[PDB]
RNA sequence: GGCCGUGUGCCUUGCGCCGGGAAACCACGCAAGGGAUGGUGUCAAAUUCGGCGAAACCUAAGCGCCCGCCCGGGCGUAUGGCAACGCCGAGCCAAGCUUCGCAGCCAUUGCACUCCGGCUGCGAUGAAGGUGUAGAGACUAGACGGCACCCACCUAAGGCAAACGCUAUGGUGAAGGCAUAGUCCAGGGAGUGGCGA
C-alpha cells in the first residue's frame, strides 16, 4: 500500500468546501510537531483538489506521521497519507 | 401636406487613388444622380458636470468703395447670429461578452509544483456601445440602437477533399435617435419691456 519514503507525503480523500487560505493552517499546528514545516502546496482545482503537500526538513518527520496521523478524520473524513513519487523543487536543489 | 432651391449627412455610379485585406471588398478624395436597402427574439437602465468645432442661411457695427466735402445716404463685406450637425475630458449604466471573488446544485478520488472543470444565482471589475448631444423640458414604446440568432447574395485564408470542388469565423443588404414614433410642456402663430448697431 505505501512506496518509496520522501522529503513530501501526498495527502487525499478530504473535504473541498474549505477554502486554501484555512487549510493551510489546520496543517502548521497538527504536523508540526512531528517536525518543521518548510511549505504547503494546496491546490483547488479539479487536478489537484482534495490534495496536500507537506514538506518536513527530514524524512523521519514524516515517517512517523505516516503511522501516527494514519486514517485521521479531518473534517469528518477519512484522511489517507502515501509518500510523494516525486521531490520537490526547493527539496532537489539542495540535495 | 406638396413642388423648387442652397447646405450637411447618406447610398448608387463614374473617376482618382494611396492605405487595409488572402479574396470578395472595406477605407480615402471628388463629381453627378436620388432607381434601389432582408427577417424573429432579446434587453429598457444610466439619462450628469464641463469643454472644442461648424456649413448654408439671417443680419451689416467696423472697415473699404461711392454719392465732387459735410448733413445725410447707397454699395460690399462677417469678425455678429441662428443652426443642420463633427467631437473631446470626467462621472455613470440594462442585457450579452472578458476577468474576479462569494454562496448553491452537479460531476471529480485525482502526485503536485506556473494560474486554470460545468452550470443557474447574486456582488464586482474589463472591453465594445450608450449617455453628455431635444423645440428649454417631462414621460412612454420599439429601432434607424446594445445583444443573440436567422435569410439572400459575394468571396474563399484557414479547415475539409485523391479530385471538378465544399465550407464564414470574412464581406454586401445607406444615413436619419443632436429626440425617431407618440403623449403632455415650450416657442411661434399673437403682446409688452430690457440688451444689441
Ligand atoms: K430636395
Ligand atoms: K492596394
Ligand atoms: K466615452
Ligand atoms: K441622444
Ligand atoms: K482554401
Ligand atoms: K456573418
Ligand atoms: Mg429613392
Ligand atoms: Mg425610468
Ligand atoms: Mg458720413
Ligand atoms: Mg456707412
Ligand atoms: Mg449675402
Ligand atoms: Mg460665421
Ligand atoms: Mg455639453
Ligand atoms: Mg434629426
Ligand atoms: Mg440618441
Ligand atoms: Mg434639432
Ligand atoms: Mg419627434
Ligand atoms: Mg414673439
Amino acid at each position: 500500500p505505501e512506496t518509496r519514503p520522501n522529503h513530501t507525503i501526498y495527502i487525499n480523500n478530504l473535504n473541498e468546501k474549505i477554502k486554501k487560505d484555512e487549510l493551510k493552517k489546520s496543517l502548521h499546528a497538527i504536523f508540526s510537531r512531528f517536525g518543521q514545516i518548510l511549505d504547503i502546496l494546496v491546490s483547488r482545482s479539479l487536478k489537484m483538489r482534495g490534495q496536500a503537500f507537506v514538506i518536513f526538513k527530514e524524512v523521519s518527520s514524516a515517517t512517523n506521521a505516516l503511522r501516527s496521523m494514519q486514517g485521521f478524520p479531518f473534517y469528518d473524513k477519512p484522511m489517507r497519507i502515501q509518500y510523494a513519487k516525486t521531490d520537490s523543487d526547493i527539496i532537489a536543489k539542495m540535495k
